C-alpha cells in the first residue's frame, strides 16, 4: 500500500538564504536581502520603501538590516514587488503584520499575492507562501512618490502576468543615478506555445523584452542578482560587472528564442 506523497517544501540553493549586511547601491538605496535574492531598501526623509523581500523566512533578517540602517518597523511605509512568487514576495504578509508598511501592486500581482502564489499559471501549488493583500492598485506607468523619490511602474508581463519593472532616480558621487529594478525575464519550465492558461504568453514576453531595453537605466538590478551579473558577495565590486538593461533584455530574448526552439523540438 502506497500513501499519497508528502507535501514538498519549496527548497532553494543555500546562497538564496545566506544573510548579508546592507550593501549600498546609491546614496539612499541598499541591498538588504541575501547573497542571491534582492530586497532593496530605499530610504527617504519621509519613510522607507522596500522593493521585494525574497523568501518567506527572510522577514526577521530584513527587519534586522532595516534596523542597522536606522529604519524602525514604523518607518517602513511601502512595499513594492517585482512579481508575486515565493522567492520575492515570500515575507510580505509577515512584514505587513510587523511594520507600518502598505503594499502597492498591479491587479495581476495583487490577485496572485492574495492567493499566496497558489494556482500559479505554471507552478500550480508547488511554490506558495503566506497570502497578503495589496493596499493600493497601480496602473502601467503610474508613479508613487515617497519623499521626492518618484517610483515608476513599467509592466513587463511574462514571467508572471503582473511582472513589473520599477524605476527611480537616486544619486551617487554627486550625480543622478537612474536605477532600473527590472523583473525576471525567465520562463523556467514554462509551456510557452499554446498555453491555455496564458494564450498570449509569447507576445507578452516579446513586448517585455522591448520594455526592458528602453528603461531609464544607469544601473540595472534584478530579483535574482545573477540575471544582471551582480555579485552581492563581492563587496566593493558587487555591481562592477552588471549588465545594462539593453544587454539583459537581449540575453533574455536569446534565451527565450532557444527555449521556443527546444519546446517545438520536444
Ligand atoms: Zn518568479
Ligand atoms: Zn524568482
Amino acid at each position: 500500500e502506497v500513501p499519497l506523497p508528502q507535501l514538498r517544501a519549496y527548497t532553494v540553493d543555500a546562497s538564496w538564504l545566506q544573510p548579508m549586511a546592507p550593501l549600498q547601491i546609491a546614496d539612499h538605496t541598499w541591498q538588504i536581502g541575501t547573497e542571491d535574492l534582492t530586497a532593496l531598501l530605499v530610504q527617504t526623509p519621509d519613510g522607507a520603501v522596500l522593493l521585494d523581500g525574497g523568501m518567506p523566512q527572510m522577514a526577521s533578517h530584513l527587519l534586522d538590516n532595516m534596523k542597522a540602517r536606522g529604519v524602525t518597523p514604523r518607518d517602513l511605509r511601502l512595499i513594492l514587488l517585482s512579481h508575486a512568487h515565493a522567492d520575492h514576495a515570500g515575507p510580505v504578509a509577515e512584514l505587513k503584520r510587523r511594520t507600518g508598511a502598505k503594499v502597492a501592486a498591479n491587479a495581476e500581482s495583487a490577485v496572485l499575492l492574495a492567493r499566496g502564489g497558489s494556482d500559479d499559471l505554471h507552478f500550480g501549488d508547488g511554490i506558495t507562501y503566506p497570502p497578503a493583500n495589496a493596499d493600493r492598485i497601480v496602473m502601467d506607468g503610474e508613479v508613487i512618490t515617497v519623499g521626492g523619490i518618484v517610483f515608476t511602474a513599467h509592466f513587463m508581463a511574462g514571467h508572471t502576468p503582473g511582472s513589473t519593472a520599477w524605476t527611480w532616480t537616486d544619486t551617487r558621487n554627486g550625480k543622478p543615478v537612474r536605477i532600473a529594478y527590472a523583473d525576471s525575464l525567465s520562463a523556467p519550465g514554462y509551456q510557452l506555445q499554446g498555453n491555455p492558461r496564458y494564450p498570449h504568453l509569447i507576445e507578452d514576453y516579446r513586448r517585455s523584452f522591448a520594455t526592458v531595453r528602453a528603461l531609464p537605466c544607469d544601473v540595472l538590478l534584478t530579483p535574482h542578482p545573477g540575471a544582471s551579473n551582480w555579485d552581492y558577495a563581492a563587496g566593493a565590486r558587487a555591481g562592477a560587472k552588471a549588465l545594462t538593461c539593453k544587454a539583459y533584455a537581449d540575453a533574455a530574448e536569446q534565451k527565450f528564442d532557444g527555449q521556443l526552439a527546444k519546446e517545438t523540438a520536444g
